């Protein structure tokens, strides 16, 4: 009837209703297991626990996160976060209503159609769509024209689009994303004596970097301020009660998405991807894309990451070009918000996956392109 | 009621009414298509773009140019071309007014009967006349005596008139035209790093060579002045911001009409065209073609071209008579507006192909001479 | 009212009124007509100019002499011509004055027939009368006694009178004439490159012989000079421009006047003719037609021409006659002089063929000599 | 020793020996030249290549001839055919045998005094001796009497020869020759939208006329019968494989011997002219010329140009006149032929300009007529 | 004394002696740097490894390519490739030996300028040449007429030559080159999950096209076939012992070389290339060129593509035309072995640009073509 738009992506999953402003069921992407014993069946326990559930009671359970890169690797868990989502969250049998599904570029083919065939047959999926999580998110902004940089969890990516039309052969991605990150933070605190090695440790470090990190607008000058000012150090007070001081690392974590050899690897930052899939664009639409940098996606919400890149952009791009950047305040849901949009259009009416076309087609349906 | 005049010629689209003193409508005879995936039909998406519609969208857009050396080639884009005229532009439709069309001499048969049975079918227009380019411009120069350079994007031609009388034995038509001086340049600029290989590139070409180049009118020495003087070079802004400088390559390119072997050509250069049609002419007509050359077509704007012929002529004429030749700053539009004129004329009237005789006739008419 | 003299013989019209020392109308007996296409008639297009007219635009027009050899042979463009003469170069209806004509001797009846009958009708001459042109050529000398040599364009013609009493059993007529002067120098001049054949080049060709050409006095010794020496050599410009010498095409062209032979004819020469007519004359007569050769015509303008027939009559007459040859410099427009004086006479008046006298005679009213 | 005959005219050089049935060398009176680079003389490469090989390399090279209308007007060129025949096609040394050279009439006296020149120089022939092609044509006819119609690549002329008497004052000579009806057809053949613009494209287009190129008997009822059967189009295979139609233009070419106009020429059609040389001979000649009217040359090879013929010089003779047209299979050929006929005849044998005579004489000699 | 020949293009070195049948020396073109840390540089550590050395360390250096579509971009790191080829894989020093290079022609001009400064001052190499490289492709042949595609791993190239001559303005270079269809296969990968996004990972998907990659004869069919049939599925080990499997993929990679819109160019596949360079070519040389495609370069090493080739041009081309593709084992040395067999021609001996010449006449005389 509705339909119903999941963006459950790496991470976080984000879901709700098409005509929604905002997703109604936000919760981890975690599937939680008792950690220290084995499960007391007999007696009135569980054996695993889902997002929500799976944070609160984290102290005795090893987290498992199904998505990795964007990639489902855990089907079984993935099937539990999704029952979690219709049943528990949203309370709506799939049944019931059509649901838009997104996807980062780039993926293996097997990804979509294992994930159609759950919704085709775990539970039973009218009708569905995958759509590109870059594509959602220029919808969001109201753009037909410009660059989305999708920054998350698992996966960082670049999807130009041109007056509606969009540049298949200038589609970027990178591995680097807000996972890497959050680990990186969890080696640069050693240096102060905090060390995070469990994977409840994980999600206390993930908390620490959501609240005090920042993208330096110089990197070497804020090291160097940092080097003899408190002025940059905040405090954090840990689930125990015990408090501990941030310092440097509070920029030196997200740095690495401008310097991703902190963390060994051979990419380009985010602006140097940037620049580079405008210029593999053709010189006529370049210009329109340097005035429309779109940035979505949680990892874009450290705060000056806008002006960092609005920055570097500049130094890269002629000097005479208009160079900028677009980051509402939200970014973190553009995506699912995108898919409300998609959803709700009546073009979009006539290129869902129906049941029937999927069960003759087959799984290949899912790569049909016909819009 | 007001004959409309259209030179729709390789190249670039004038349109305009009989009695107006500029054509209203002017575009490229483009057609574009998008390049880089297939078109999404579901959405408010177009298949195809027209004039300036495929140059504001030009770098998703591969271009193709209907018209070559003056001749149509793709009928289906070309009926895009004159619907659009008709439609969009001007806004008239072609039942209320009896169109005037142009077409450089020595042509396929099949490019007159084409053209004139789709404007009797596609469109119907209540009567039709093909003109000679080369005679519409003496018309606009106001001489009755004259050999026309008429020299576009896709022809260049020489039509010799001797007080009204045509001199058909000694017309000339060269197929070096401003498309090939376009193209040739292209291929200059690589010697400076600069590789334009696209369609949209070749349009920024074409707009390169318009601001930029010129005629030398000694060629050796600016060659020579130009290995040493830095006051020959000129910069260029890209549509992307990126600047680039143009030096020799300025006078090589246009250098081309005089010298047509530097692109491969048996051809002699216009100046020589112009004297070899006047050297067929009977001896009592010569004097008076050598003292009424007349320039006309887009490519006669290149700077100081009227000056480097007046050289070559007088050069190749004898020394007691009198070269001169007439170059109007209205030359780009001098056959519009040689058909503005003619077909305002009261005996022009009489020589209309009507529908009637032309559903009678068949399309042979075309090729009617009666004046 | 007064009578109009018109002298229309081959190659030029000569007329005026009656009492004038001179033509008024001098212009070429030439109909020429547009040769390299039709005629735009719908246009403001001529189909035939006339004289004058078509001198000026020969280089597009096909160009017709109606008399040849004396005799009219296009009857049509005969019209056109005395159209011409009366309306637009004297301007004077000839219903208002008598006209005396000219004729060459020894042409057919129905040359003056067909020509009585046009002024009669096409125009309504109240009256008319058709001279010899060589009788007048004597009247305008002002002697009574003596042998004129009338030599035209088409006829050359010799008329011995003695004492006012016309001897017409020795009367001598050739077909040599300037016409074949004109045409004999075309083909001389091949021999140095300079090909000339079509209509107008025959045009050029006549005025260089009027310019360059003479009569050698000694035509052996004029050859043998010109095979050394330079100084016998002339340039002509041409009508664009170019330049070419003559050398002893000069004097080899009117040789041909004492040399008939040079273009393949039997005839005598002219100085051969004049002796024989003078031989065919009564012994008593002889010794006063010696002393009174006269010139007329305009071939006889050649320079030297005087001199030469003084030498060789001399050389075939007695050596102790009296030789004595007139040649005023009026002698082109001679007879045209001696139809004004005749005309003027009071004695002429009563012997003009009347339009009443030939409606009821009938055309063979114009062969009366009744005087 | 045996004399060498070569009739070296416009377009095709024929040599051979006297006594010889056929010339042995036969080969295109062309020089080519590399046309779209310099020539990389270090390497094995040629500037120039003469004849056959010329042709065989055509499409790299420009191909010059150096006779334009019967006259030599490149010399350099023409010592490279001439050195070509004697040292490459012949092979024979040329101070061996005497030479017996052609010439078209009514040549600028210059071509003969030049060629004898290097006859007598670069290479250093014992004798020679220059003919007119139209006389040797008569001689391979084995006729004493009639009017050789002589129509080559670059003049056609007409000779009346009467029981052996040459007859000089009724020689005709036109420009129109088989190179304007091929520069004819290849304007004709853009009708059909084939272009044929480089030299090299007019070797194919000769090629075109000799193939498919004849007479139309009448030519209006061939036009009519054109226009809707395609009984008389044939098909031509072009050099690279593609194949292109030729319909009217196979008679449109050729009939411009007829009409001369039809290229701007005011020159009368070969009946005409063959008409009009037999009209200015005596009338005692007349009916010996009319029933002995002898073609020669290539451009009689067209199918049904005799016929043509016969049928319209008996449109313009009087009823009862025999009109006969000789027009044999070796026509081609005929004037070489000719030249090895007269060339060895005893009474030939005592008027050949030896070296020593001309020495002594110098150029002047060429033009010596004792016979 | 000897002249070395090194064809050092984008991708792979090749360098050897003049007379040799092979290159002796091997390598990739390529510059290697640590990438995860700095260098200890007071132990025995490198900066920089050089072709060889640089593939076996790979795992931990990020790899450069000095050269990028036939253009040096990274002149420090072309200068250590010509060192190492000079002094560790040839090992002999360039002042011994003059020294033949090649280049992809309508390259920069301020390439062969910058080139031929460093061999003549970082080296100082006694004399050298830059040759073209399809020209020596075409010498290796043997034959002196054929259009040479050379296609590497920066630029795909057309050089026609007809009999020694070159055909300079129907030249045509592609951008698209073997570094592209490696990237495409890089992208194509990820579908079955299998992500290479490091340099070093570049380079083994290198391997793995050069291993399992090669032309469909039908594309569409191979597709069909493919998606059926395993038999079309290869293995690939890969460096860690992990084993990927590879479908489809092994002909959609070299597909792009006949459908550059697959990696979003407008570029034509290199079946029209070669065609529209056969096509641009006169006439009369384009059935020599049809019958004499000369495939050269490491990407016309594909299983198949000769017989690719030969499809398409058949279908594009004349039907009866003969079309042939020249397709040697050796054709990954065709340049190299040209330029063997070139250096030791006589008549290339006198053409090398010396040290002297070099001094006195500045950089400008590498643009010498005076052969
Ligand atoms: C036999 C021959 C050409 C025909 C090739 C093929 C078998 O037939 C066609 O495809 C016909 C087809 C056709 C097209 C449309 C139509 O309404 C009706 C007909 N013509 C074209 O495209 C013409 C177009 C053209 C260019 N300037 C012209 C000048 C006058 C007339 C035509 C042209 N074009 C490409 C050629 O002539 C080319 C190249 C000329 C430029 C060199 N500087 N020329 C040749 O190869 C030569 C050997 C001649
Ligand atoms: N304020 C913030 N600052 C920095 N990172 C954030 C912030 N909020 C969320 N993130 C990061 O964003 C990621 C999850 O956001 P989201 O884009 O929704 O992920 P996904 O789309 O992969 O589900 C996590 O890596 C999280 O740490
Ligand atoms: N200022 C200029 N200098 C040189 N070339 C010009 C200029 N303006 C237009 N042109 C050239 O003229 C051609 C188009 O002019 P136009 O004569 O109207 O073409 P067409 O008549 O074929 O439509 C193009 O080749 C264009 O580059
Ligand atoms: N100065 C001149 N020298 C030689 N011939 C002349 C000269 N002037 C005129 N003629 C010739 O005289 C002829 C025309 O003179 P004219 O006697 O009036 O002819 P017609 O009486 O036949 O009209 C032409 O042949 C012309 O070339
Ligand atoms: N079969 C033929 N039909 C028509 N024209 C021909 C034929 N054969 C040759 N020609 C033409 O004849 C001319 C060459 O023949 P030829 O008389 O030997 O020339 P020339 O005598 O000037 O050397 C060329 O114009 C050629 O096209
Ligand atoms: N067997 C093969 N199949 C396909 N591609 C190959 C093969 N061997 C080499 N190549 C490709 O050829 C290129 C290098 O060959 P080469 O022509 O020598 O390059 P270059 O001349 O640019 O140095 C690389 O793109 C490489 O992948
Ligand atoms: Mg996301
Ligand atoms: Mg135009
Ligand atoms: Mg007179
Ligand atoms: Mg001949
Ligand atoms: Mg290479």
């Amino acid at each position: 009837t509705t339909a119903l738009v999941c963006d459950n992506g790496s991470g976080l999953v984000k879901a709700g209703f098409a005509g929604d402003d905002a997703p109604r069921a936000v919760f981890p992407s975690i599937v939680g297991r008792p950690r220290h014993q084995g499960v007391m069946v007999g007696m009135g326990q569980k054996d695993s626990y889902v997002g929500d559930e799976a944070q609160s009671k984290r102290g005795i359970l090893t987290l498992k996160y199904p998505i990795e890169h964007g990639i489902i690797t855990n089907w079984d868990d993935m099937e539990k976060i999704w029952h979690h989502t219709f049943y528990n969250e949203l309370r709506v049998a799939p049944e019931e209503h059509p649901t838009l599904l997104t996807e980062a570029p780039l993926n293996p083919k097997a990804n979509r159609e294992k994930m159609t065939q759950i919704m085709f047959e775990t539970f039973n999926v009218p009708a569905m769509y995958v759509a590109i999580q870059a594509v959602l998110s220029l919808y969001a902004s109201g753009r037909t024209t410009g660059i989305v940089l999708d920054s998350g969890d698992g996966v960082t990516h670049n999807v130009p689009i041109y007056e509606g039309y969009a540049l298949p052969h200038a589609i970027m991605r990178l591995d680097l994303a807000g996972r890497d990150l959050t680990d990186y933070l969890m080696k640069i605190l050693t240096e102060r004596g905090y060390s995070f090695v469990t994977t409840a440790e994980r999600e206390i470090v993930r908390d620490i970097k959501e609240k005090l990190c920042y993208v330096a607008l110089d990197f070497e000058n804020e090291m160097a301020t940092a080097a003899s000012s408190s002025s940059l150090e905040k405090s954090y007070e840990l689930p125990d009660g015990q408090v501990i001081t941030i310092g440097n690392e509070r920029f030196r974590c997200p740095e690495t998405l401008f310097q991703p050899s902190f963390i060994g690897m051979e990419s380009a930052g985010i602006h140097e991807t940037t620049y580079n899939s405008i210029m593999k664009c053709d010189i006529d639409i370049r210009k329109d894309l340097y005035a429309n940098n779109v940035m979505s996606g949680g990892t874009t919400m450290y705060p000056g990451i806008a002006d960092r890149m609005q920055k570097e952009i500049t130094a890269l791009a002629p000097s005479t070009m208009k160079i900028k950047i677009i980051a509402p305040p939200e970014r973190k849901y553009s995506v699912w918000i995108g898919g409300s949009i998609l959803a709700s259009l009546s073009t979009f009416q006539q290129m869902w996956i129906t049941k029937q076309e999927y069960d003759e087609a087959g799984p290949s349906i899912v790569h049909r392109k016909c819009f």
